[PDB]
């Protein structure tokens, strides 16, 4: 009993990126979905769960260290939903999980020799 916004679930910025979007978001979604499923489409924002669409949005706010810098990144990580409080920490867990990251990992597995 808890469906979707509908508030922020833009989907596709440009017909171009919705492929790379759709991708990460599909399969974070999928696999997040065996610990926190939603009602159908968990979305909050306008996808931002994407490894080039996170990246962009941090490079363009000028990094991380600029979004914190004014003390941004709260606001801005409600955007995306990462970062709501006390939620952040099974938000965290689940996008940390070993289903997620290897769904993800496949995109970019030179990531994972890298470690923590």
């Amino acid at each position: 009993q808890s469906l979707n916004p509908a508030l922020q679930e833009k989907i596709s910025t440009e017909l171009n990126n919705k492929q790379y979007e759709l991708f990460m978001k599909s399969l974070i979604e999928n696999c997040k979905k065996r610990n926190m499923p939603l009602q159908s489409i968990p979305e909050i924002g306008n996808r931002k769960i994407n490894l080039f669409y996170l990246y962009m949005l941090v490079q363009k706010f000028g990094g991380a260290d600029q979004v914190t810098r004014t003390q941004q990144w709260s606001m801005v990580a409600q955007r995306l939903q990462i970062s709501d409080y006390q939620q952040l920490e099974s938000i965290y867990f689940r996008i940390l999980l070993p289903y997620e990251r290897h769904m993800i990992s496949q995109e970019g597995i030179k990531e994972t020799q890298a470690k923590r």
